[PDB]
């Protein structure tokens, strides 16, 4: 069925790349199918089953969003309000001028990528931001950033007045049935955890840093991602608020060239071409700063759309796609990094094959 379409292309996938193992889930109208191929642990040999989880990376900075518009929802957060309004330890500072939303579509002033090393912790992560100057315009230029997300989940945690963990697995996680889905992976669930494939072939499995939680700590199975993508796909039933707060997370904000940022997640018009899918996971896009044109239309979410995002960490690559006007959802997680084209080919030769887009 599905399977006949999606088992030789994984197979192909996973030889060529060489992946120790994948979790996989299609959403559809009809139901969600779930398919786990070869090993959690290529030393080990431990086969990747219902339990396995894989770390995401920076596929966690959807939470991240969801819980960010659920607070906006709840009339706690104001998206466009400055940060310093909720962190009033920033009041002076450039988050004056920044908004949450500017953090949510990576149009925070040029906030850069990474962490510094010379911060540690939230005291010296706050005087830093306290500190920083702006080196883009703000709202009119996008620079992917885990210190922009970071921060988003924190002025959203303050909103909420909970800590970040609790609160998502409160308000998110468990009402959406994401029982799976780890910050910090249990003891007894530590035998249920991938280990990671680098690049060069060698063990990895991420450590702990300064915003993991908030930009890429998630570990969790492709099943409980899938739930999130059924979710924005309106094929489960949840809470109203909850089901407005995750359809707000796909309010197109920026033109960015031929993408448009929505919060966290990346959009398509259809038809899109592979190479333009490519060109969204490339440098030019990811490490260069993009002129970024603000939608206020705020784009209503669309149904015409390719929606994605990627995420990795040292040992693993994960994809989600979703074609709201199909509605329709894949997600392929890996223990490997390997490379942002091919999850793109990967994706599209699955749901071409599936019916749900066609190549030309
Ligand atoms: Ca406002
Ligand atoms: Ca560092
Ligand atoms: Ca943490
Ligand atoms: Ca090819
Ligand atoms: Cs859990």
């Amino acid at each position: 069925q599905t399977r006949e379409v999606l088992d030789p292309i994984v197979a192909s996938l996973m030889e060529a790349q060489q992946i120790p193992g994948m979790a996989i889930a299609l959403v559809r109208p009809e139901g969600t199918t779930i398919s786990h191929y070869g090993a959690a642990d290529r030393e080990t040999g431990t086969p990747v089953d219902d339990d396995t989880l894989f770390e995401i990376g920076s596929l966690s900075k959807t939470l991240t969003a969801t819980l960010a518009s659920l607070a906006e929802v709840e009339g706690k957060l104001d998206f466009d309000a400055p940060v310093s309004r909720y962190l009033p330890e920033l009041e002076g500072s450039a988050f004056d001028d920044i908004s949450g939303l500017n953090l949510g579509t990576h149009t925070g002033g040029g906030l850069p990528l990474f962490v510094p090393d010379e911060v540690t912790d939230r005291a010296s992560l706050m005087a830093w931001y306290r500190e920083w100057q702006p080196t883009e315009p703000i709202g009119e230029s996008r620079t992917y950033s885990n210190l922009g997300i970071g921060l988003l989940g924190l002025e959203t945690a303050a909103s909420l007045d909970g800590e970040f963990v609790p609160t998502m697995r409160a308000k998110v996680l468990a009402p959406l049935g994401m029982q799976d889905t780890w910050y910090d992976v249990p003891e007894a669930r530590m035998a249920d955890y991938a280990m990671g494939e680098d690049k060069d072939g060698q063990p990895t499995r991420v450590s702990p840093g300064v915003l993991d939680d908030e930009a890429y700590g998630i570990k969790t199975t492709a099943a409980d991602l899938a739930k999130l993508v059924r979710a924005n796909l309106h094929l489960a039933d949840v809470d109203a608020e909850l089901q407005q707060a995750i359809d707000a997370t796909r309010q197109g904000h920026y033109r960015v060239g031929d993408m448009t940022q929505a919060l966290i997640w990346e959009q398509y018009s259809l038809p899109v071409a592979p190479e333009t899918l490519r060109a969204g996971q490339g440098y030019d896009m990811i490490l260069e700063p993009n002129a970024a044109e603000a939608l206020e239309p705020p784009q209503s979410p669309r149904d015409d759309v390719w929606v994605n995002k990627t995420g990795s960490t040292q040992g693993f690559g994960g994809y989600i796609v979703m074609l709201p006007g199909k509605h329709t959802g894949l997600v392929m997680l890996a223990n490997k990094n390997y490379p942002n084209d091919a999850r793109v080919e990967a994706a599209y030769r699955i749901l071409s094959g599936l019916g749900a887009i066609d190549v030309p």
